[PDB]
């Protein structure tokens, strides 16, 4: 995959393998990993990361919704995976003929898709509870049971197993969560069967609490090397290897005379002679506007963004005349310098889990594994 | 093309159409239309939006880099393209054989270019001009006269236009922008002579000042029906068929008790009886977290979104029980309700232009032609 516009991201691939096998060394002997790949792995490739994650010691994968399950089998993926999101009653048999799992939690769910299925392919069901997220998952026994009851009875529908999600596993003050632990044991109960993969930890619980975690954890934000949380981070049990970095190239560069304005708006002027430099990267890409008045690298120093971002294009106040081509990065380190991805969440006042995923899909991605560019991927 | 998630995005193609179609009627007869289309036209669609507005009125297509453009011959385009941004002189041949025109600044640039460029196919350029913008372009008449004779020199090199971009012509008070288009028409006597193609015109521009548009227009912002700027809305000519609009359906419905939290953090916490709704969009669908506070359409009415946005999803407050599969809007409209792309910038303290660019690649794009569905575009479909 070749690319013609200087400005791309590289994900170090080692940087992820690294972050799951000490994971897997944490973790008891019988408990699985489960690499979450959704939303392209989070921003950073998703057939790259789960091919890496597999060689680590993860077994399988989960994905949001069923498409991104099935871009993963059409680019040669034939690892277990699981939708732990939403999907069509009518999709079963896709779902089904793809060896794909899927999370269910209501009873009409199933009674519709008993309805429009009826094999040859057996499909495996992941029941979601809620214990305190209020995002999806079964909260009744009644509804747990008579969910439990159409799987059973259906020949070719099977339970898989059964999760819960925690909403605040990556705060300091364990109540809510200790809350949904406890909550958890309580609803399991109600099955009259213990699935044989019960689940519940993130990043976050495994990582925290790798002894409670049953029998597989999913593994997400910490397997791209990225903090649960900042409250977190002191107390992780291993470090963590930052995978994505972002880089461009100086297209353009020109010195200004006191009093010239530059970009939409004419909002910033030249306090004194100077040399801006344009770099084509703009909030199309994913460097959205808000992260005007940041700094980027260029040349190992901090050099401020002046003017508000364009769609495609950015302007930057240089140190000195510097040449077209000149290596500017937007996250990673120049020398002495670095750029996180939490400082650009910080700027952009979000979490690090949105940066990677907004990068578009017009920023190629240049994997590096071994310390050697293993393959490079352009959208278009 | 399909889909397997509750979540999409329409493109109006008859409203794209108009709006290209009202600005041919608007503009003198003899000026060409450049329909810009970079960004995956702006999120909408690259090759579709492309193709309807060629059937509109427009002659040409602008992209922002190379790989953009050589996306839209590989989907079967033929109109000319120009590449609005940089590119690299080692990639001159690649764009000549692909007839597509780059735009030039620097007369280095010709200097690489020339030393690894030696024909067949003639690469048609465009100088840039900066008048004000500060991003790209020439500024001074040494550098000016430099470009163009090296042009002159090889044989495979052809100056097909000439032009420069304004920085507030969406801004009522028009200074600046005066300043811009007086500091062109200075600029535009260092060449020996006017190239065919003369432009500096943008939405804003075109729309408020069509006599004042030399003999081509770039036509970004408004041919999605977005206005280039709320400030100027009551200065456009034409009424803008708005093409965008973003949907989803309930995937899950619950009656929660009061006490009980919801989503990361536990932001969110029931006070009395009501009933919660999930749908299948988060932040990495271009929902971004920013949003919490904003609100969706549902049931024709206006739904709170509650607690924060997940990466694939979010909940929000439901006005009594509804169905799973009931349709929620976030942008569109929902019988007298309405959320704009101009509402949704609003609300996120950022521009219009932003917002549809931001829609990723996971969100389909359902295509609607003559009022029904002519195609549909999954970004990550088999
Ligand atoms: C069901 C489920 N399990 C595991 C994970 C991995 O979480 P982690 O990246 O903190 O290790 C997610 C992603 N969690 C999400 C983070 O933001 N929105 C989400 O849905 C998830 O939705
Ligand atoms: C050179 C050039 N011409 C024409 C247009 C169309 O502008 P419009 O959508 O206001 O009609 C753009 C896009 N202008 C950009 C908007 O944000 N960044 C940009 O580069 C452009 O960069």
């Amino acid at each position: 995959n070749d690319f013609h516009r200087d400005t791309w991201a590289e994900v170090d691939l080692d940087a992820i393998y690294d972050n799951v096998e000490n994971l897997r060394r944490l973790l008891p002997d019988d408990t699985h990993i489960m690499a979450v790949v959704k939303a392209n792995a989070y921003g950073h490739g998703d057939v790259q990361v789960a091919r890496t994650a597999l060689e680590a010691g993860a077994s399988r994968l989960a994905v949001a919704f069923l498409d991104e399950a099935l871009a993963l089998r059409e680019k040669g993926i034939e690892a277990p995976i699981l939708v732990l999101g939403a999907s069509r009653p009518a999709d079963a048999a896709l779902a089904a003929q793809q060896r794909i799992a899927l999370t269910v939690f209501r009873s009409d769910w199933l009674e519709e898709a008993s309805a429009l299925y009826s094999g040859p392919f057996p499909i495996h069901f992941h029941l979601k509870m809620d214990t305190g997220m209020g995002r999806l998952g079964v909260k009744d026994e009644e509804e747990t049971k008579r969910i439990v009851a159409l799987i059973e009875r259906h020949p070719h529908f099977v339970l898989e197993g059964l999760y819960t999600h925690f909403a605040t596993a990556d705060e300091v003050n364990t109540d809510y969560f200790s809350y949904q632990y406890t909550r958890f044991l309580h609803m399991l109960e109600w099955l009259p069967s213990r699935p044989p993969l019960v689940h519940c930890a993130n990043s976050a619980a495994s990582l925290r609490f790798p002894d409670r975690t049953f029998n597989m954890v999913r593994f997400g934000i910490a397997m791209y090397g990225l903090a649960p949380s900042p409250g977190i981070k002191p107390l992780l049990p291993y470090p963590l290897k930052e995978a994505f970095s972002l880089h461009s190239r100086l297209v353009h560069v020109k010195k200004l005379q006191p009093g010239e304005k530059v970009s939409f708006g004419a909002t910033y002027t030249a306090q004194t002679e100077e040399w801006i430099g344009t770099i084509p990267i703009g909030y199309a890409d994913g460097w959205l506007r808000r992260l005007q008045h940041f700094h980027v690298l260029v040349d190992g120093q901090k050099a401020p963004i002046v003017g508000r971002i364009c769609m495609d294009q950015c302007m930057i106040r240089l140190p000195g005349p510097l040449p077209v081509g000149t290596k500017v990065t937007l996250i990673g380190r120049q020398g002495d310098e670095v750029i996180s991805i939490d400082d650009v969440a910080r700027h952009l006042e979000t979490i690090n889990y949105e940066v990677p995923c907004t990068i578009s899909y017009r920023v190629p991605r240049i994997f590096f594994r071994h310390k050697r560019i293993m393959e490079v991927r352009n959208a278009i």
